[PDB]
């Protein structure tokens, strides 16, 4: 509450708490972090990304987004813990220090703020945005099916009332377009990771097409290494592979889009658990989850700096 050191990372928080946390962090490490506003949600809430950088101009960057599906609380929670961790580990962990001395990291903790607020206010299991319209009383779009990557193809629904509704057109949701314009405008992203829950999977493209990506052998080996690291702390077992062979066909996904933009290291994580608690993972699992996920992400970042 008064400092990032007194914030309670072992519990779930509301939107205002997370937004205040951002300002506290910026206030404590002004030389390392900054808060940028890249848009406003459908209901007018600011959409914030924290930029972590030791300098330079347009250094190659890493994008990390959490919370695009609002009910996946473990992700925003992990997001806050990563933010703090970056500031703690810089100058202490040689590997992480190396990364930040040459690359910037952009972290979007609450990608879909309107749905997150709704999960606190009215329906804890809501996952879509809260955009509305005309030919329906149904609200919202599955923001992870609204990207311009196989948009509208099989693996998304065209019914507005569906939980997997893709939206009227690619990028119709301001929460997605805001990320699209910012990444396009920056043009120097090297890695793009989107964090979700649950299932314990580490996936790479594609989900909209059976076509294999050209960098399959490399991403697969990176995935295997990342999974090996993450398991190292608590024994948590992940499976990895391309989206479509691992799960099923899914269209309009963020990582299919990022990869098609030339961002080679595009991965999606589906965090704990495997169904015992599902979306309502206990607060007592937050820190362990965060800690082990960090080892998996740090592994991908290292490969990134080096390649
Ligand atoms: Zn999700």
């Amino acid at each position: 509450a008064r400092s990032t050191n007194t914030f309670n990372y072992a519990t779930y928080h509301t939107l205002d708490e997370i937004y205040d946390f951002m300002d506290l962090l910026v206030a404590e490490h002004p030389q390392l972090v900054s808060k940028l506003q890249i848009g406003r949600s459908y209901e007018g809430r600011p959409i914030y990304v924290l930029k972590f950088s030791t300098g330079g101009s347009n250094r190659p960057a890493i994008w990390i987004d959490l919370g695009i599906h609002s009910r996946e609380w473990i992700t925003q929670a992990t997001g806050v813990w990563f933010a703090k961790k970056f500031t703690e580990d810089y100058g202490q962990d040689p590997s992480f220090t190396a990364i930040l001395d040459s690359m910037d990291i952009f972290l979007e903790i609450v990608t879909n703020p309107d749905g997150f607020a709704f999960t606190h206010s009215q329906n804890r299991l809501w996952r879509k945005t809260r955009s509305v319209t005309s030919s329906s009383l149904c609200v919202g779009v599955d923001a992870n099916r609204n990207w311009d990557a196989g948009f509208g193809k099989a693996g998304a629904s065209s019914s507005p009332c569906s939980e997997t509704y893709h939206g009227k057109y690619a990028n119709s949701e301001v929460e997605v377009k805001s990320i699209v314009d910012f990444v396009k405008d920056h043009g120097n992203f090297k890695a793009f990771l989107s964090i979700h829950s649950y299932s314990q999977l580490l996936l790479y493209p594609y989900g909209y097409t059976t076509q294999s990506i050209p960098d399959k052998t490399e991403l697969n080996q990176v995935a295997k290494s990342a999974v090996a690291a993450l398991k190292s702390l608590y024994g948590t077992s992940y499976k990895y592979g391309s989206i479509i062979t691992t799960i099923y066909q899914a269209s309009g996904g963020s990582i299919d889009w990022s990869y098609n933009q030339g961002i080679k290291y595009s991965f999606t994580f589906e965090l704990r658990d495997t169904g015992r608690y599902g979306f309502l993972l206990p607060a007592s699992q937050i820190i362990p989850t965060a800690q082990e996920t960090w080892l998996g992400v740090l592994t991908i970042m290292e490969h990134t700096v080096n390649n």
